[PDB]
Formats: C-alpha cells, structure tokens, sequence
C-alpha cells in the first residue's frame, strides 16, 4: 500500500550533477541556499582532491556560509586515509570552538558522519557530545543528540530529554528506544514526558514505558484507546504493556475500527503469560 516520490530537488540536483568543479565551486557562493546546498552534495559525490582541498579552505573563511558548506561536504565526501585524521580534528574543532552556531551544528552532523564510516572516531565523539549536549543553541544541541546516536552517553541523554526543546527531547526519547537504555531516572523522565507538550513526545514515553513494563503509563494509555482517531503506535504499546487492564477496551476497539487486525495482535500477546 505504502509508496513515495522522488524527492522536490532531485531535478535540480541531476542539472548540478552537469556541471563541472570549476563551475560547482563557484555555486557554493550563490546567493540562494538550494542552489549551495544542492552543488556541495554533488560534490560530496564525486568529490575529489580539488574539492577537499578547497571545503577545508572554506572551513576558515570569514564568512560562515563558506564555513557552513566547507564543514557539510566535508562530513560526506571521499578523503584520503592520510588526510583522514586531520579533516576529523577540523571538524571537531569547528563543533566546539565556532563562533557560528549554525557551523558548529553542521560540523557536529558531520562528525557524526565520519564516525558511521570509521568508528576509530566514537570516542572522540563522545568526548565532544560531553560539551555539545550543554551548547546554547538548540540547533547545536539537536546535531549533539543526531550524534550520539550514532554511537556512557546516557546522562547526556537524560538532560536532553529534559530539554526546552521538543524537537531535541523527541530525538533524546527517540534514541533512549532505539539502544533500549533503561533505568530508574529515564523511566521518571518517560512518566513526566506522558504530560508534554508535544504530541510526538508523548508518544514516544508511552512507547518507551510500554515496552519497559511500567504501569504507570496506564491511565493515559487508557485515555488513547478510547479516542475516535487512535496511533497505531499506541494500539501496539498497549499489547507491549503485557497488563490486562487493557483487555476489555481492546476488545471494544475490534468492532470500532474496520481493520482491527492490530487490535487482535495487541490482544494475542496480553492472553499470554
């Protein structure tokens, strides 16, 4: 059933794709963001010494949109083992010490990029995220959470779930799922996350504390069941949960929805044990 289409610039960046490096190199400077954007990912590409080269130059330039576009092809592009190190330290520097929080954003993303490719580098990584979790700036501390996982990271974790951010606390919740961390303060932080604000981050606490056994999610998992609109995500938690309080709504719920296939899953497991 599920589909997708071809991204909106790919068009414009087959067009770039035409072009030669001289001609790329001069579009980094264009005045139009997508226009940048688009040339330095085709230089990620096919990227050659020339390009490396000259994306390191423009880590030090004056203009933080050079330096922006230097730190961004330079998390993607081929590079020598021998220039290797040197484009990592570059870009950690840059993560930590710009004085432009947009570059220090992106250079964090494109660590993390590095590390994917080469582990060698987590350690550093983590070293980095140890400070960058703590940046002023939301966009800097959202790359730190990209970061981390990509690779204990924990505490940082937890005071990204406790950000002012929802965007971050999301992604912070999101990456706590995904490695299955668990403990006492995230399972506190999860119980508090049932009341935010955000939509998205209530429901990854109630994933979260679903699929850790913790009943105190009960109550508003209870409240989600019996809307008109109900996530799937929730359906599913419900049968993660493993409590049958949950049983008879469920029950109710199979000759509510059309397709309650779901539903019956959730159902399936709660009989069990």
């Amino acid at each position: 059933y599920q589909k997708r289409k071809a991204s909106k610039e790919y068009g414009l960046y087959n067009q770039c794709k035409k072009l030669n490096d001289d001609e790329l190199f001069r579009l980094l400077d264009d005045h139009n963001s997508l226009k940048r954007i688009s040339s330095a990912r085709v230089l990620q590409l096919r990227g050659g010494q020339d390009a490396v080269r000259l994306a390191i130059e423009f880590c030090s330039d004056k203009n933080y949109i050079r330096r922006d576009i230097g730190a961004f092809i330079l998390g993607q592009i081929k590079i020598c083992k021998k220039c290797e190190d040197n484009v990592f330290n570059i870009l950690n520097n840059m993560a930590l010490n710009d004085k432009s929080a947009c570059v220090r954003a992106t250079a964090i993303e494109s660590t993390a990029q590095r590390c994917k490719k080469n582990p060698i580098y987590s350690p550093k990584i983590v070293e980095q995220s140890q400070i960058t979790a703590f940046d002023k700036s939301t966009n800097v501390r959202r790359a730190t959470a990209f970061a981390i996982s990509v690779i204990a990271t924990i505490p940082l974790l937890i005071n990204l779930l406790k950000d002012p951010n929802g965007d971050v606390r999301n992604w912070a919740a999101f990456a706590i799922n995904i490695n299955k961390y668990d403990n006492s303060d995230i399972r506190d932080c999860f119980v508090e996350m049932l009341q935010d604000k955000n939509e998205e981050v209530r429901i990854e606490a109630i994933i979260g504390l679903s699929y850790r056994k913790d009943k105190r999610v009960l109550s508003v998992l209870c409240d989600e069941l019996k809307k008109n609109t109900v996530y799937d995500d929730i359906i599913e938690a419900a049968g993660e949960l493993g409590d049958k309080t949950l049983l008879p709504v469920l029950d109710t719920m199979l000759y509510k929805f059309d397709d309650n296939e779901i539903i019956t899953s959730a159902i399936d497991k709660l009989k069990r044990s």
